């Protein structure tokens, strides 16, 4: 828990290593104090894969869902705690829940209104992507290249370009490669 824990996953240092899909899920969680089912699964299993423990996950999800008075702890415990415990096998299930790779993410139903799961290189408009990439200090030529990959449907190449420009396809590999470059 020394490095990855319920508090450090909200730090700029750790979160600077997240790929765009995880950044988007964390932003939706931060703003709405909730994620719908597919996003809960994508984000909770990514965090499990980076080493967020069972206890630290339950802290993280209970604090994020009850933040700013969004729901009572009693409602969280009645309507969500089981689901997050299940993702960690804490009620005894033996389903093999592994972190989702990019192909798996892309193959989930596309996000609609109110959804934050998916792959932003496919799911965001070019304008929204451009604004986000400018926030990450990319220049116009860089953004044009990333958008070229997006328009060709080469979403994991677009994501690889963003990794290279800001420093098998799998969000957890993006995180691990990025985190290693901080050490
Ligand atoms: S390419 Fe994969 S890691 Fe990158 S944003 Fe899309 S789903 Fe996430």
């Amino acid at each position: 828990d020394d490095e990855i824990n319920a508090q450090s996953v909200w730090s700029e240092e750790i979160s600077s290593n997240y790929p765009l899909c995880i950044k988007n899920l964390m932003e939706g969680l931060k703003k709405n104090h909730h994620l719908r089912y597919y996003g809960r699964q994508q984000l909770s299993l990514f965090l499990k894969g980076i080493g967020l423990s069972a206890d630290e996950a339950l802290k993280f999800w209970s604090e994020a869902f009850t933040r700013n008075g969004n729901m009572t702890m009693e409602k969280f415990n009645k309507e969500y705690r089981f689901s997050f415990r299940h993702n960690y096998g804490l009620e005894g299930n033996r389903i093999n829940y592994k972190p989702w790779d990019c192909h798996t993410i892309l193959s989930k139903p596309r996000p609609g209104r109110g959804d934050y799961h998916g792959c932003p290189f496919r799911d965001w408009s070019h304008e929204r992507l451009s604004a986000e990439l400018r926030s990450m200090k990319l220049t116009q030529a860089q953004i044009i290249s990333v958008l070229d990959s997006c328009q060709k449907g080469e979403y994991t190449i677009a994501c690889t370009k963003v990794f290279e420009m800001t420093h098998i396809a799998h969000p957890n590999l993006y995180f691990e490669r990025s985190r290693q470059l901080q050490k």
